[PDB]
């Protein structure tokens, strides 16, 4: 039978699905782990045991447990990211698309997930992946893996909570694609990871990681990078906080055996109530619970790693969206509002600023604040609103990708760089918000291609560009048809910078995305908060 | 008779000169004080003993000793600003143009010529005020004072060699046209000081120091402020500044008095040939011996009089040329030559800058490298170059500037503000030197009026509209006809900071010269600088 397969850990039976008018074969919720249990709680994954009998992939799995968004209760705009499954701490599963007939060895398509390594599901709407595999004829597998305090606790030195869990529960549904996507017509040598925000942070932390680098062919990273500001800490901030979670839940906190066995006894949405709480800032874009230079996963730290090309060396295509902080915004600095044009005064601008740099003395806020206000309009409150978010996006997503791709430029085997920069016509975020943070993801899955969901004919045609350009750069390791007619992608080099548009229009070619806010943000400001 | 003039220091004997076709009356070289020489080197001025008889005054008077540029034998160009008599020690003269018939009690307009505080003379083609007195019917004077070590040596604490003494010079010829040139048909009530570069800055000192306020009545500033980093040193820089030039003459340095006597002894030449070895740091747009900040002249430091308002409050009228920097550049900084068109490249372009802003460390340097820098295209040579040449003009000229105007129109009685932006048709120099530091001087005195000299007729007309706001604001306190129906020259006031262009362009009113510079220069950098 075509959904029946037996793999190395045992049968699964999967389930036939209905896409475009036609038909795909789907495996959902296959364990790659034990559940993280009890006594596993924040403890390193462990395989999960063979089993005799078929084991029923008919359906999606739980999600991880994990904070909810009800800042908009029934809006669609931020429910569409919340879990849409039954949490639960038992959540390491994987789901599989597979075209029908059962191909025999093409290429293999990774999704992992983002969410600020505190949220996420693979289970939700924009993730499924039937369209893809079907349009592009590929086997596309989507993962998942422990959040916040469950993924990332970090009390470096024990053996109880590590920290980096959740990456190597990644790491682990990588290690059994390798090992078995061959018995669901996958080619384990031609295996793309592709992520965004947090996932894409994720896919650049396995390619530095010495323990993940074999596991993978190829890598896409959609506005993420390992670098970024917010997606790791130190193993003492680690410990810091970790503590300080310890103190809200009154533990005892004599020791890490202590604390470790008081945080194994609360129930999975007491430490959620109470995550929040530990940051060191009053801050945007930050999270609680995020990986940690330990030494092991990493072997010293990113950004030395980096400049000794002590990393995988292959091809790799990213890029950013032209608005990726106003999501931050709109949620936590103030004078910013769903329902209005949110104008920013000078006051509220300043003090979205303090919020954005939250590490930076004075003279740095001044910095930011001159580099970022046109002083002949001052006053203006659609270019404060804008100079903020541009100053959200910059610094915590596109000028921390623009450092990486160029440091890893020197030693790749090529790179290929996009701008998205296409408002979606149905989306339900005020105008204000732009190209939003995560929205080129709908165009990678082919959400347009289903017309019920209200996309025009022009949005369509670039979601099957976007498919297209993503799974020949998954099969090749260059998005270009080799004799093609359409206009190429060119390739990005430490000289010439070169990177296009992604949009509607015909495309275009540019050059040094953002060069002179990735200047100030990567050289100047972290020169100036050093030696002041 | 109308060459016959009977002042409080005795009877002066005027000639009679042409001007565009009539004529006025001159009276050139009349003393106003002691010669400074011998023992009185270096000390106060004294005022001049009255005389007996009859003082010709039908020539002009000797220039002050003082450095002479060589840097390019022959040319006009620079040669036009060179002493164009024989220096001597005996330099403290003044000169009068008066019109014909001689007035009753007109305006009267003073000028101090700039020069760095190290050279100048009242006798320069450029400076004749026949043209202007003949054209708007004004009592022209312009005075003399000593420069270079002559006038600014500095040893606080000593009587002779106090510093300012050159400050002094220019005071004693205000007190006397305050005294005496009622009986050349002028109204000492109504006098106008007027000058440019450190002759603006001159202008801008008597307003703030309490013992010059009280004799004249408005003030002109043309590129130069009190508050410019080249226009003043402390008493403690000027102290090793005047012990290191002992220094370089094998003086003795025992004491204060061992070494103003050996100085004495000096030839003048002989300390004009080592005076530019006293300098601080390796740079350019700074000079040797400037006024110091001593707590006569100056009660306290600038910075404190300007937010206390702390000075003359009265009319001003003030401004900028557009490119006041190619000078010092051409001069000093490596990558530029007059008979090239310069293109600087990165390797020049860091050179310069750390040559602009010597005190800077190496964040600083770094702050104003990424403030002028242009990423996208920074090996362009043409960009570097004007980059090059703004900072100049920004740092030494434009932005102190603006901030004297902004501090003083908070407790003035009016302030008309100016951007000369004309680049004269006959300029000798090169091209990419643009609108040239001083060459708004020549419009100012009348020379496109002389056909001669060769003018265009739109430079003709720039020159008389340019004369008679001049001499109107001097008259009145605003430069605008009271009924007239020609374009207005809008106020300058804290909220709309509104400045006109001055060309042959009809008039076109601006604001906020140069802020996001200005800002830079006047509240970033400063705070850097201290904090690192």
């Amino acid at each position: 039978s075509e959904l029946l397969v037996n793999t190395k850990s045992g049968k699964v039976m999967g389930t036939r699905v209905p896409v475009l008018s036609s038909h795909i074969s789907a495996f959902l919720g296959i364990p790659f782990a034990e559940p993280p249990v009890g006594n596993m709680r924040f403890r390193r994954p462990e395989p999960k045991k063979p089993w005799s009998g078929v084991w029923n992939a008919s359906t999606y799995p739980n999600n991880c447990q994990q904070y909810v968004d009800e800042q908009f209760p029934g809006f669609s705009g931020s429910e569409m990211w919340n879990p849409n499954r039954e949490m639960s701490e038992d959540c390491l599963y994987l789901n599989i698309w597979v075209p029908s007939p059962r191909p025999k060895s093409t290429t293999v398509m990774v999704w992992i997930y983002g969410g600020g390594f505190y949220s996420g599901s693979s289970t939700l709407d924009v993730y499924n992946g039937k369209y893809l595999a079907y349009t592009e004829e590929v086997v596309l597998v989507s993962l998942s893996y422990r959040v916040g305090a469950f993924g990332f606790l970090a009390l470096h030195g024990s053996q109880e909570a590590p920290g980096n869990v959740g990456l190597l529960d990644q790491r682990m549904a990588l290690q059994w694609v390798h090992d078995n996507i061959q018995f669901f017509g996958g080619d384990p040598k031609t295996v793309t990871i592709f992520g965004e925000s947090a996932g894409g942070a994720s896919v650049g932390m396995h390619i530095l990681s010495p323990g993940s680098r074999d596991l993978f062919r190829r890598a896409i990273l959609q506005s993420g990078s390992p670098n970024c500001p917010w997606a790791s800490v130190s193993v003492a901030e680690g410990r810091r906080r970790a503590v300080e979670l310890g103190r809200n839940l009154n533990c005892n906190l004599n020791s890490d055996e202590e604390l470790i066995h008081c945080l194994r006894e609360k129930k999975p949405q007491e430490l959620i109530d109470v995550e929040w709480n530990v940051l060191p800032f009053d801050s945007i874009f930050r999270f609680s619970f995020v990986p940690v230079i330990d030494g092991e996963f990493f072997p010293t730290s990113l950004e030395s790693m980096l400049n000794s090309g002590n990393f995988k060396k292959t091809q790799i295509l990213l890029g950013v969206n032209k608005d990726e902080g106003s999501f931050f915004l709109l949620y936590g600095a103030p004078g910013f509002s769903k329902d209005s044009e949110s104008k920013i005064s000078r006051e509220d601008f300043m003090s979205g600023v303090k919020l954005s740099v939250p590490h930076a003395n004075d003279l740095g806020l001044d910095a930011v604040t001159l580099q970022y206000t046109d002083w002949m309009d001052d006053n203006n409150g659609i270019k404060n609103r804008d100079g903020l978010d541009d100053i959200v996006g910059d610094h915590n997503v596109i000028c921390p990708l623009m450092h990486f791709v160029n440091k890893y430029t020197k030693f790749g085997n090529g790179t290929y760089l996009y701008f998205f920069n296409h408002r979606a016509s149905n989306l339900v975020w005020p105008e204000w918000m732009g190209v939003i943070h995560g929205y080129e993801i709908e165009f990678v899955f082919g959400l347009p291609l289903v017309k019920e969901l209200n996309y025009t004919a022009e949005e369509e045609a670039l979601s099957r560009r976007i498919m297209h350009y993503w799974a020949t750069f998954a099969k090749t390791g260059n998005p270009n048809e080799p004799h093609s007619q359409e206009s190429k992608w060119p390739l990005f080099t430490t000289k010439e910078q070169k990177f296009i548009d992604l949009n509607t229009e015909p495309m275009k070619v540019h050059q040094r995305l953002r060069v002179q806010m990735c200047v100030f943000w990567n050289q100047f400001l972290p020169k100036l908060l050093n030696a002041t």
